[PDB]
């Protein structure tokens, strides 16, 4: 399987539950 | 040249060495 | 609408702005 691209808002995302979550949420 | 989808267990993954690595492992 | 694969040099990347950023940059 392959994931879909993450938003381009200059924010970092992590790949969780098929979605892009802000890395900062893990910070 | 895209990456494959990460697990959907509610965990966050980072993209390293062609694999999904638990973000929490980096925290 | 998927993202392209990150480097396979054992470094973890975060998805931000259509690019792979090192997770350690967030650590």
């Amino acid at each position: 399987g392959y994931i879909p691209e993450a938003p381009r808002d200059g924010q970092a995302y992590v790949r969780k539950d098929g979605e892009w979550v802000l890395l900062s949420t893990f910070l």
